[PDB]
């Protein structure tokens, strides 16, 4: 009935999320960074055709975009024998080194978690599925972000960049924290009963009863589904007495 | 013979490390940074007795110490069930924030490796074996990386801090990757025929010939050994014509 009541509300159902109130995010450059370029090794066959599926879904669904950068990182083969099903994963060194430092607003979570009140006994985890790729980048800084994906039987030669927030980059967790914290703060004012802690895409929601936590869990998934965040199903602690937390016992 | 010719240069025979040119590190922190203490749940029964053996054995070799600090960041057991064979993470973010960056000096090795002359066919590629923990931290700079270890059992009722670079630290990656470069200078110079490259704990060593690559190989294990680094003997690829470095293969 979770699943069935709540369809768009879970990665299973509902298909990848987009965060539909949160405008694409314009990344800042420090005022004396220039665009950096860095030389890509040339692939073997095997690592090419073991990451060149996951270029295909991620072009498939507009999360990476052709381009023309100044800027370039390399991509590198995470690793298995050769044609054999690896994965891919840039190296953002050079990037992070150039953007701005983006800190926290929201209250430290571990701090949050010690004083929760002994009424709240009940308990719902959730976490959220491929979080980071829900937000937007802005295509003024997309370019940031390019790599080199030279395909010619993909009939793909140049570079390709992200269309939302990338693994990798050092400040992903902190946007990703930042606006999942302000879309939920309407859930938070509407149920002054319920606490609803959260980090980066690790949320935990607790109740006074199990008839409270039942209705506040689906009033949650409600909004999720319809904020554009997607919940993994098959992870999901519904309504327990007993629960992990950023494993820790809760109980 | 690589394994009994140079027993210090492997961890399987060499023990732990610890570069013994190195100078203790001072970690400076931003001008207006403050100690800050955060709260630690309380662990299980079964997360604790996961982690205890890991605990007791970093204390054993000294690599964590009791201490007394104003700063506190948490402990998490990543997870396996109860009692159960988990391990310690420890969250530093708030210390990661408030400790100023380190930025390279060293050139990028991605540009380097493409610029490889063709001369250079034979390869060596090895692994530094928790290669932070061969750096120590200076006494003054201990306390920042203290935790809350509460084991009455094991007769430890207060905080430990890490004697060695941690795993988690912002600037660990850059500050190993800086100290070996400037190790590996001395050999560097004194095998103009041979390059070395390296990206913090993996290295690359290219040669003209086989036997030019064996002699330059045996050079850096005994150079490394006396360093007081330690390669991983499992993983290491020695005198070959093909090798994958990064996850590329070089062929």
């Amino acid at each position: 009935t979770w699943l069935s009541d709540f369809p768009q509300a879970w990665a299973e159902t509902g298909g990848m999320g987009l965060a539909v109130r949160q405008a694409p995010l314009i990344i800042p450059l420090k005022a004396t960074s220039t665009p950096v370029s860095i030389k890509q090794y040339p692939m073997s066959q095997e690592a090419r055709l073991g990451i060149k599926p996951h270029i295909q879904r991620l072009l498939d669904q507009g999360i990476l975009v052709p381009c023309q950068s100044p800027w370039n990182t390399p991509l590198l083969p995470v690793k298995k024998p050769g044609t054999n099903d690896y994965r891919p994963v840039q190296d953002l060194r050079e990037v992070n080194k150039r953007v701005e430092d983006i800190h926290p607003t929201v209250p430290n979570p571990y701090n949050l978690l010690s004083g929760l009140p002994p009424s709240h006994q009940w308990y719902t985890v959730l976490d959220l599925k491929d979080a980071f790729f829900c937000l937007r980048l802005h295509p003024t800084s997309q370019p940031l972000f390019a790599f080199e994906w030279r395909d010619p039987e993909m009939g793909i030669s140049g570079q390709l960049t992200w269309t939302r927030l990338p693994q990798g980059f050092k400040n992903s967790p902190t946007l990703f924290d930042e606006a999942l914290h302000r879309d939920l703060a309407d859930f938070r004012i509407q149920h002054p009963d319920l606490i609803l802690l959260q980090y980066v895409d690790d949320l935990l929601l607790a109740a006074t009863s199990e008839l409270d936590c039942q209705q506040g869990t689906r009033a949650l998934l409600q909004t999720l589904g319809n904020l554009g965040y997607r919940a993994s199903a098959k992870k999901a602690q519904i309504c327990q007495k007993q629960v992990k937390y950023l494993g820790y016992l809760l109980k």
